[PDB]
């Protein structure tokens, strides 16, 4: 028999317990029942994102069947789902394949209880543009015969189906409903069992309900039944591994750690040994940036609420730096993902300047359909989808066109942010941070380190006066950076010496320094410019240090270990000479 | 039920799409194949009335208010478009009165969100600390929004740290400390 | 048949120290191995920039 090559008995893998319980869905079990109980046309199909359960529901028929919740009328029935080898077995010999088909179906409808066909990905029976299609399923959808059910998603059924025409008379479309959190838990609870055996574990009830709401926080691409299911036998796997390794249960923090693992959000990693190091992220930033320690404790507060799983779970952290250039606004973007990830380099950084009217969404979304280019996304799809938990950075977006800016109103705002295909990028796990210049005129007010009140009302004018109110209205902070004092150019001297030696790559590129007053204070008093922020002591220290050096390194003035000694000016020690 | 947000950005093509969608909504796909989605709901919005209701004179919009706003939108989309919307709503403003209610509100809104309610909230909020996030926070010309990042900044960063620090087991104290108070939650443990 | 004509048994390639040995990469190695250890849809897939060493983990997965 074509059905004993074909096809997989579904009720005898339910009767032998291989099939899943399935758990909720009464109406859709029913509406299919209703269906398949019609005299004419009996043929659904279950159309639904994947990752619904559509399946589930397949198998819950055999279920039902098994055990006779069936109605009178298809109690007498079997249920088989029919392989793509009826027809890819081989089309050697032109038409056999074909009659392979016919042959399938003409068990199905011969006296044999009422069997019922279920066709897996159904899409297949599209053919070659109809053409090759041939009768698949014709006369038996046409008659009530030969009763099908089968399943799809709507992406596919989108083409296949509607390309087709006759499978929409044929067949009876039924959406399946993705299930909510509540029910997403129930699910998880009746397979329960089934992981606890497939893993040698017990699961903890709080670790059911975990998966599910997590999974809907972490897990946007995937639906929830497969997206909770991923993260409740991931978990009990990682409990089975670690028996073989070398504790035999799942907790609501084995999960949360392995969602972790696969979502990359480092906040579920309840890395509560390392609290220290969040809790002293100030301390932390401070050390590369000096003062501005505002806009320091706005951002630790952001990462802080977002690791305590605090932060509302659809507003992405959202900044403005404002100040003028040299206040380190940049460098605190930067230094942070540092902190946050080891590495200045997770930043995805946008040159959000470059941003005209009319090519900014493009740059940054991509293009729909049809358009030049599909990599749709850009820059923002195509690294907001893989880097979820990173760190955004637009430096100088006032002059964004205020058109874009208006896109990034979703960006910041439930972090929906989409594609220029239509998908959804779900971005509400990151941190954005935009950068501008509009106080410079009232920074340039000079009142004060600390910026003073008043100025900060200007600026916030200036501001107010630029970006449309709906912007500011969903900027989580907006933050005024400090006029760099002596003070802190003292300190700032400190840091960016030491970065020099960071730079130095090779052994022949090293300080002593020494002067460290003489030269701390002369490069202190000579960057003390609040015209350039921080910035002139870059070049205070390349036009009389470093160019310099490079000048005694070419003539072999230095071997390793070099002074900066004072002129009355800088120059440096000539060690060995021309060696 | 789909949302438009800033429907206002739309160019005349889309606003087209609309037009057919607002009135015989069998839109035509790209595909060739028709919609017809005339049982779905649909809402639009527009920030077009902010040169007006932002004069804060009543915060229930006033005859003046309305025309000047409804003006703008008439400017701004073409009759053709308005003529088939069921409705069009200018909203209210948020009165201290609803800013209070809302405080509450949020504050709920805020444990219902909170996952696993280890750390919940008392909301020992008292009226005083009430009257603080409803009054130092209502920035009137900005609706409730600034409502959140009040409480954000006042009392989920404490929170966040206290419970980084350990200092907090569950629960969660409230309490006003004394817009220069800051409200500032308490020590828990 | 099949398998032995159409696939490469990295396992003794790797038996054979045909492959690199793989360096670190601890973290990637147990998740894959944890995916796999899955009971329902255990396929893990390795994902990221073109050159990172995505052979690498698998030839680790071998070793
Ligand atoms: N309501 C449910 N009852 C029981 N098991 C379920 C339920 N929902 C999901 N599952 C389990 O998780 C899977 C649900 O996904 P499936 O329906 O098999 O995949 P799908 O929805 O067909 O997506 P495609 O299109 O087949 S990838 C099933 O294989 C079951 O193991
Ligand atoms: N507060 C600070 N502490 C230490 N270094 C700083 C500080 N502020 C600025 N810098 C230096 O400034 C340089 C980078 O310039 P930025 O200050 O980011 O300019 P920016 O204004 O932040 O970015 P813009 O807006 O394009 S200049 C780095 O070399 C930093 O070391
Ligand atoms: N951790 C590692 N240990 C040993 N070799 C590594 C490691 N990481 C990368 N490699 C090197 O990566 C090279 C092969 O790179 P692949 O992993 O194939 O690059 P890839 O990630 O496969 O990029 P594609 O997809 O093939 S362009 C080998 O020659 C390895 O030596």
């Amino acid at each position: 028999e074509y059905l004993s090559k074909y096809a997989i008995d579904m009720t005898e893998q339910a009767r032998q317990g291989k099939l899943d319980p399935v758990i909720g869905r009464e109406e859709e079990i029913r509406s299919t029942i209703r269906v398949l109980a019609r005299r004419i046309k009996s043929n659904p199909c279950l159309i639904g994102e994947p990752g619904i359960g559509k399946t589930a529901i397949i198998e819950g028929v055999a279920q039902r069947i098994i055990d006779d919740d069936v109605p009178t009328i298809l109690q007498g029935a079997k249920l088989f789902s029919l392989d793509l080898a009826a027809l890819t077995a081989g089309a050697k010999y032109k038409g056999d394949f074909e009659e392979r088909f016919k042959g399938v179906l003409k068990e199905i409808e011969e006296s044999k209880t009422l069997i019922v066909l279920f066709i897996d990905e159904i899409h297949m029976l599209m053919g070659n543009g109809k053409d090759d299609a041939a009768n698949i399923l014709k006369p038996a959808l046409s008659r009530g015969q030969l009763k099908v059910i089968g399943a799809t998603t709507n992406n596919e059924y989108r083409s296949i189906v509607e390309k087709d025409g006759a499978f929409e008379r044929r067949f009876q479309k039924i959406e399946v409903a993705e299930p909510s959190v509540r029910q997403t838990v129930a699910i998880l609870r009746g397979l329960q069992p089934k992981y606890e055996i497939h893993h040698g574990v017990r699961i903890l009830d709080s670790a059911l309900v975990t998966a599910a709401q997590l999974a809907k926080r972490y897990l946007p691409y995937r639906r929830l039944p497969d997206s909770a299911l991923d993260l409740v036998d991931i978990s009990c796997a990682g409990v089975a591994v670690a028996r073989d390794s070398k504790q035999n249960v799942v907790d609501s923090d084995t999960i949360s750690e392995t969602a972790a693992r696969l979502t990359g959000i480092p906040v579920k990693k309840l890395s509560e040994s390392e609290n220290e190091k969040l809790i002293h992220m100030e301390r932390d930033l401070s050390s590369e940036v000096v003062g501005q320690m505002d806009a320091i404790k706005a951002v630790s507060n952001a990462v802080r609420l977002s690791r305590s799983g605090l932060a509302n779970p659809r507003q992405p952290a959202s900044f403005l730096f404002l100040g003028l250039s040299g206040s380190g606004k940049t460098e605190l973007a930067k230094k942070v993902a540092g902190f946050l990830f080891n590495d200045e380099d997770m930043m995805i950084r946008v040159d959000c300047s470059e941003l005209s009217e009319k090519y900014a969404v493009s740059k940054l979304l991509g293009t729909t359909a049809g358009y030049v280019g599909y990599d749709e996304g850009g820059f923002l799809t195509n690294q907001l989808q893989y880097k979820p938990y990173s760190v955004l950075l637009f430096d100088e977006v006032e002059k964004a066109h205020p058109d874009v800016l208006t896109v990034m109103l979703q960006m910041l705002d439930d972090g929906r942010i989409t594609s220029g295909q239509g998908k959804t990028i779900d971005c509400s796990n990151c941190i954005v941070i935009m950068t501008s210049n509009l106080g410079a005129e009232f920074i340039n007010s000079q009142q004060g380190s600390k910026i003073q009140e008043s100025t900060k009302n200007l600026v916030m004018g200036a501001v107010r006066q630029h970006f449309r109110p709906e912007f500011l209205n969903r900027i989580s902070s907006i933050v005024i950076f400090n006029k760099l004092s002596r003070k802190a150019i003292h300190k700032i001297v400190d840091i960016r010496l030491k970065e020099i030696e960071e730079r130095f790559e090779q052994n022949d590129k090293h300080y002593k320094l020494n002067l460290t007053q003489e030269a701390k204070d002369f490069l202190a008093k000579y960057g003390y410019s609040d015209d350039m922020g921080a910035r002139p002591l870059n070049r205070l220290i390349q036009n009389e240090i470093l160019n310099k050096l490079a000048l005694r390194i070419l003539k072999n003035e230095i071997k390793d270990k070099e002074t900066v000694n004072v002129v009355l000016e800088e120059c440096l020690e000539v060690l060995p000479n021309h060696e």
